[PDB]
């Protein structure tokens, strides 16, 4: 049998405008994701985040499934344009009523809220002032922070300023395939940079605001490899990985592959700024989901080059080694006092049967091989505190619209049923047994 220590934390993990469902109910102002799914070509199927899983409406049902499978953590992010509809000055008494409710019931139930600040869905009013290319956000961020702390921080005491600050820098503003939809890489770093000095500023005022809580950051990671006998790993490891944000805010600059490829692009006095950037942390959170296959190319010089090995329906590598990778090197790096795993998950071609089950056992193997891996790191001395299952439902995955189903629970769109999967009952009995058997 492979347990896991005393009271650690089994999760699962949602998105707000992923979930929710009436993005402009109550007063809540337009967010980016919004607008951007609202535009022809962004999202596949023309699909949009108004309706989503109705969890907006159906949240009780949505807890009351997280209880019934005896999960111990609910992670979870709060829609910035429902709480403050401009993004600055207003707040929206109902945006709170919202989450307050699901916050109580969460406790009510025994169940350990971890609140992600802003995962995406930036108020569109702040995006037309820039959004995170503007060096204010780091005003506009610690005040929505600050209003969060001072209406949950009595409750809720494990927080996350960012989900994934490389997606919305470089997906949102270099790619141009998440929202604010964008192709300029002098804004795309200039965002990474104040992505940086935002989540300090917020982490600046939870101190001042909440004397009895925990606040960290979460990173996207692959686990890279080289195509042969590694520099291009060095390098997408830096980039793309925890280093960009994590070697700033531990050793006050960015990563030295990362200032090889990027310094141009980067403000020309952005050391002024690292100081503050240091703000120390409680926790790191890591999301791992898929391995790469990397090889120098002078045609960022770096290419994936495909391998025979299982996939997922988005067509992501299964690399179980990966999240003990990361979870060693993070160890080796920083050191940083507690590690999460955030985020970890499988999107599958999810069937209900005529027995009225979704007998995924493609994606029982992908979490379990994964869990085991999570498992030998806590083994070799990761203070790894808890680990969380993208998603608790299937939703809105972004730019590839409903067509990705994550969830350990089966949503049918056309009536909004909810049908727990193999895997939520396989994931039950591991939380259960505190581990694997
Ligand atoms: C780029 O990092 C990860 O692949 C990643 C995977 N995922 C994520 N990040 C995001 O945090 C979620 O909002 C996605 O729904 C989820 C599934 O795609």
């Amino acid at each position: 049998v492979k347990k896991f220590p005393e009271g650690f934390l089994w999760g699962v993990a949602t998105a707000s405008y992923q979930i929710e469902g009436s993005p402009l109910a109550d007063g809540a102002g337009m967010s980016i994701w919004h607008t951007f799914s609202h535009t022809p070509g962004n999202v596949k199927n023309g699909d949009t985040g108004d309706v989503a899983c109705d969890h907006y409406n159906r949240w009780k049902e949505d807890i009351e499934i997280i209880e019934k499978l005896g999960v111990k953590a609910y992670r979870f992010s709060i829609s910035w344009p429902r709480i403050l509809p401009e993004g600055t000055g207003r707040v929206n008494q109902k945006g709170l009523d919202f989450y307050n409710r699901i916050i109580d019931t969460l406790l009510e139930k025994g169940i350990t809220p971890f609140v992600t600040i802003y995962h995406w869905d930036l108020p569109f009013a702040l995006q037309l002032k820039g959004g995170w290319a503007n060096r204010e956000i780091a005003d506009w961020f610690a005040e929505y922070s600050r209003v969060l702390f001072e209406n949950f921080g009595d409750r809720v005491k494990n927080w996350i300023t960012l989900n994934e600050p490389w997606v919305v820098a470089i997906v949102g503003h270099l790619y141009g395939v998440h929202a604010p939809g964008m192709r300029d890489i002098y804004v795309a770093f200039r965002a990474v940079h104040n992505l940086l000095r935002a989540h300090a500023r917020a982490v600046k005022v939870f101190r001042e605001t909440v004397k009895d809580g925990k606040i960290g950051i979460v990173f996207n990671n692959g686990y890279f490899e080289p195509a042969s006998e590694i520099r291009a790993v060095r390098f997408m490891h830096q980039f793309n990985n925890y280093p960009l944000f994590l070697n700033p805010i531990y050793r006050g600059d960015y990563p030295e592959l990362v200032l090889e490829f990027a310094r141009e692009y980067l403000p020309e006095n952005y050391k002024d700024d690292m100081s503050e950037i240091q703000e120390k942390i409680d926790f790191v959170g890591l999301n791992y989901y898929s391995g790469h296959l990397v090889k120098f190319d002078p045609d960022a010089k770096v290419s994936f080059v495909e391998r025979d090995l299982p996939k997922t329906a988005m067509g992501w590598e299964i690399v179980p080694e990966g999240i003990y990778w990361i979870l060693k090197k993070v160890k080796e790096e920083y050191n940083p006092p507690e590690v999460y795993i955030t985020e970890n998950g499988a999107a599958f071609d999810d069937v209900v049967s005529e027995d009225g089950r979704v007998h995924d056992q493609n994606r029982i193997d992908y979490l379990k091989a994964h869990i085991g891996q999570a498992w030998k790191a806590i083994q070799e001395g990761v203070p790894l505190k808890g680990y969380f299952v993208w998603s608790l439902l299937d939703n809105f995955e972004w730019a590839e619209g409903y067509s990705k189903r994550f969830g350990i629970v089966y949503v049918d769109y056309s009536t909004q049923k909810r049908i727990v999967k193999d895997s939520g009952y396989w994931y039950s009995n591991v939380v259960k047994n505190n581990g694997l058997e």
